[PDB]
């Protein structure tokens, strides 16, 4: 259910290390299609700009460093089996994140350490109501 994580490349590379699951059950089904797309994003400094805002009768205009997330590259998953995708030619100095979009599942952004983004795709169960 998690919040995307950030971290830095190791040796110009960041591997997404992907598993799948239902009810926290290791799943691995090469014939089960998925449409998970992964977008790699870097935190990109654009430099010195300003924020302007009317306050108390007059425009206030404050210098601010602008830092955005911008799309670096992407990977498209194919079936519901455990895989790694290694993004390459990155900058060890910069800070990145991977955001996954997938129908059917809940990315659990588990950890991001030592070059590796670990992501467990938790399947969508219906909520069981008592009788």
């Amino acid at each position: 259910e998690n919040e995307p994580k950030e971290g830095i490349p190791v040796d110009k590379k960041i591997t997404v290390n992907k598993t799948w699951a239902v009810d926290g059950n290791e799943v691995n089904k090469a014939d089960e299609t998925v449409d998970a797309v992964f977008t790699l994003q870097v935190k990109q400094r654009y430099g010195e700009g300003t924020k302007k805002i009317e306050y108390d009768g007059q425009t206030y205009s404050i210098p601010s460093l602008f830092v955005k997330w911008v799309n670096v590259d992407s990977a498209k998953a194919t079936a519901a089996t455990s895989f790694k995708h290694t993004f390459e030619n990155l900058d060890n100095a910069k800070t990145y994140r991977v955001i996954e979009r997938v129908s059917g599942y809940a990315p659990e952004y588990v950890s991001f350490v030592n070059g590796v983004v670990t992501i467990k795709n938790n399947k969508d169960s219906n909520e069981p109501t008592p009788i």
